[PDB]
C-alpha cells in the first residue's frame, strides 16, 4: 500500500500509492508518539504535515521538494507564534532553535554532521548571548556577538582566543600580559593553513592547527626554532590545551 520514505532528522513519512481526485498525494508520519497528516502536490515524501502537541500546541513538519532538508516545528496553540523549530540540512548538521513570547531567538543548537556542537544560550534581541563549542573530549566556553563568537581558554598569563566571525570564519589570537620579556608569548595566525604558531624569546615554539574536522592539534618546534620536530599530537581534553599555553 503506502510507501515508507526515510528522510532527514531521523523520521520517516508514509506517502500514499497513488494520487486522489485533486492529483494529490497523502502524507503521514509519526514524530514521537504523534501522528501528523498532509497532502502534497509530489508523490515522493516530500510536503507539509501537520498535528498537535497532547498540549495543544501545533506542530507543523516540512519536507523539502527533493528530500533533501526537513523542517520540525512547534506552535502557540493558536499557531501564530513559534515556540521551536529545527531544521536537517542535507549534509545532516541540524540547527535547533527556541523562541521567546514575540517569536525572537532565545537559544540555538547548532549541530555539526560530525556530532561537534555550538550552543548559544540566553540570545537577546540584539543577537548577544553566552556560547559554548561542544568538541570531542571537551567544551569551550565563550560569548556571542552580532559580529562574532569568541571562545577563550586562560592559562597563567596567556589568554586563547578562538573566533567565529558571523559568516563563520574562524581565527585565532593569543594575548599574554607577561612582564618578563624572556617568558612572554605572542603568536601569529595564519588563514590559510588554520595555524596558530607561538612564539617565546623570539623563537617559535609551537604549531596550533584548527582543523577542518573540528579538532585541534599542538606540534613543537626544535630548539632551532625553525623545523618542526616529532608528529603533530590531537588534543583530547581542555587541560591539554592549557598545557600548550603554558
Amino acid at each position: 500500500n503506502s510507501v515508507s520514505v526515510d528522510l532527514p532528522g531521523s523520521m520517516k513519512v508514509l506517502v500514499s500509492k497513488s494520487s486522489n481526485a485533486d492529483g494529490k498525494y497523502d502524507l503521514i508520519a509519526t514524530v514521537d508518539a504523534l501522528e501528523l497528516s498532509g497532502t502534497s502536490d509530489k508523490n515522493n515524501g516530500s510536503g507539509v504535515l501537520e498535528g498537535v502537541k497532547a498540549d495543544a500546541s501545533k506542530v507543523k513538519l516540512t519536507i523539502s521538494d527533493d528530500l533533501g532538508q526537513t523542517t520540525l516545528e512547534v506552535f502557540k496553540s493558536d499557531g501564530s507564534t513559534l515556540v521551536s523549530k529545527k531544521v536537517t540540512s542535507k549534509d545532516k548538521s541540524s540547527t535547533e532553535e527556541k523562541f521567546n513570547e514575540k517569536g525572537e531567538v532565545s537559544e540555538k543548537i547548532i549541530t555539526r554532521a560530525d556530532g561537534t556542537r555550538l550552543e548559544y544560550t540566553g540570545i537577546k534581541s540584539d543577537g548577544s548571548g553566552k556560547a559554548k563549542e561542544v568538541l570531542k573530549g571537551y567544551v569551550l566556553e565563550g560569548t556571542l556577538t552580532a559580529e562574532k563568537t569568541t571562545l577563550v581558554v586562560k592559562e597563567g598569563t596567556v589568554t586563547l582566543s578562538k573566533n567565529i566571525s558571523k559568516s563563520g570564519a574562524v581565527s585565532v589570537e593569543l594575548n599574554d600580559t607577561d612582564s618578563s620579556a624572556a617568558t612572554k608569548k605572542t603568536a601569529a595566525w595564519n588563514s590559510g593553513t588554520s595555524t596558530l604558531t607561538i612564539t617565546v624569546n623570539s623563537k617559535k615554539t609551537k604549531d596550533l592547527v584548527f582543523t577542518s574536522s573540528n579538532t585541534i592539534t599542538v606540534q613543537q618546534y626544535d630548539s632551532n626554532g625553525t623545523s618542526l620536530e616529532g608528529s603533530a599530537v590531537e588534543i583530547t581534553k581542555l587541560d591539554e590545551i592549557k598545557n600548550a599555553l603554558k
